[PDB]
């Protein structure tokens, strides 16, 4: 109505953001975080590198801060992420066979247990597949453990947390293609055999002017397998600097994404990967690309803001 939180709340869906706990000391950042979202996810604080820097030695300070923030502001807490090929410490990469599998399972158990009852959902496994279909080719988990690591990770997560929503997350799976198809088969297989799995996340790290037209259809087929779906890391990057046309297209793109979710009853909601363009991860990875978020570098609402409110 007046804020995006109000729009999402009124719609009965979630609208979250990727939080960097250190930014909470920046008043403006905190103000927008407090009033514009009803869900929070750690942008980096709950990743392996941030939680288990050395074998069986945990660092929960940053993760705890994110969790405390959600509880203090009354927002849903989304966990990210227990098993991922990236931001994996070297000590883990140096392990093999049973040693590596145990380190993985111990990591999953310790983190899930630590945040049990606080984190409502977990990206148990992140980016297990590859563009073009099949499994990811540069993953330590796939290379050292094979196809069964995903099931192992999920069963371990349920073992630790009996009620948390266990999700599998990925990108380039927004549309119906080889990658999402392989992801589709896995989800169907898991539900078929009783492997703990409750949700599927579609990152949605999109490019301005390029939103899958079959996004809704894709979300629906997964929802129909008996699992919830969610846009987890939404941001739509453009060639910087921005201009009127790019901002208008971006706004329209944000609208399409949110509408596709609104059109699927089991789509829990949408989470944007950050608040302001001044801290977005995009520029540092894509030279000359950026302005992908809802707020600009001066915290002024971009036209994408109105588009999101409308879609909800
Ligand atoms: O600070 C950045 C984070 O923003 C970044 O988050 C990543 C973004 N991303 C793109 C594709 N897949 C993903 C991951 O799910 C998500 O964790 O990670 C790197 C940090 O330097």
């Amino acid at each position: 109505a007046t804020t995006l939180k109000e729009a999402a709340d009124g719609a009965g869906r979630d609208f979250g953001f990727a939080l960097d706990p250190n930014r909470l000391s920046e008043a403006q950042y905190k103000a927008i975080a407090d009033s514009e979202f009803n869900l929070v996810v750690a942008e980096n604080a709950m990743k392996w590198d941030a939680t288990e820097p050395s074998q069986n030695s945990f660092s929960f300070g940053a993760g705890d801060r994110v969790a405390s923030y959600a509880a203090d502001t009354g927002k849903e807490l989304y966990g990210h992420t227990l098993v991922w090929h990236s931001q994996l410490p070297d000590w883990a990469k140096n392990l093999n066979g049973s040693a590596f599998e145990s380190a993985m399972v111990n990591h999953v158990t310790k983190v899930a247990d630590h945040f049990e009852g606080k984190v409502a959902s977990w990206d148990v496994v992140n980016e297990a597949f590859a563009d073009g279909g099949g499994r990811r080719q540069d993953s330590a988990f796939q290379q050292k453990l094979g196809n069964g690591y995903i099931e192992t990770a999920f069963r371990a997560a349920r073992a630790a947390d009996p009620t948390a929503k266990l999700c599998i997350n990925d990108y380039n799976v927004e549309g119906i293609n080889a990658k999402s198809n392989s992801l589709y088969d896995l989800v169907k297989d898991f539900k078929a055999r009783g492997v703990p799995l409750d949700c599927v996340g579609f990152q949605s790290h999109l490019i301005v002017g390029q939103v899958p037209g079959d996004f809704r259809q894709n979300l629906q087929r997964f929802a129909d397998l008996g699992v919830d779906v969610r846009i987890t890391e939404l941001d739509i990057r453009m060639r910087t600097p921005s201009d009127a046309t790019k901002l208008a297209t971006q706004a329209a793109d944000y609208k399409k994404v949110v509408q596709a979710c609104m059109q699927v009853t089991r789509c829990q909601g949408v989470t944007v990967w950050g608040i302001t363009d001044k801290y977005s991860w995009v520029p540092d990875v894509f030279p000359g690309e950026g302005a992908a978020l809802v707020w600009d570098a001066s915290y002024a609402k971009k036209p994408a803001y109105a588009a999101v409110m409308e879609a909800f």
